[PDB]
């Protein structure tokens, strides 16, 4: 209990739609960048407390269960660098907006095969 909520809304509601601009982007070798935008405006169903980024290997032998990661909505646009990944391997993650009112549906499962090498300045 630190910050309340005031914005013509005495009660929020779970999102009835996934986030937009949902896409992956390999920045390193064992990590990927997930960027997305606010889920619609009318669907937003009130401000958002945060979203869930579930990612899991795209191969057999992986834990399986989509590793969920709780975060906060910095603003309209949000991003999350999913680290602890494999090397040059396909990975599928989803993004969903979750508020105090509840959680919403996920976004079209995307993918992004991590780079085939480590990072390099330039």
């Amino acid at each position: 209990g630190s910050s309340g909520s005031s914005g013509i809304s005495t009660e929020e509601a779970a999102p009835d739609g996934p986030p937009m601009d949902v896409t992956l982007q390999p920045v390193t070798s064992q990590s990927i960048q997930v960027t997305w935008k606010a889920p619609k405006k009318e669907l937003q169903n009130g401000v958002i407390r945060g979203y869930q980024i579930g990612y899991r290997e795209n191969s057999p032998g992986s834990n399986g269960q989509y590793s969920i990661v709780e975060m906060k909505a910095t603003g309209d646009s949000e991003v999350y660098t999913l680290d602890n990944l494999k090397k040059f391997a396909q990975y599928g993650v989803v993004v969903q907006a979750f508020n105090r009112a509840g959680t919403g549906p996920s976004s079209s499962e995307i993918n992004a095969t991590t780079l085939e090498s480590g990072p390099s300045s330039g």
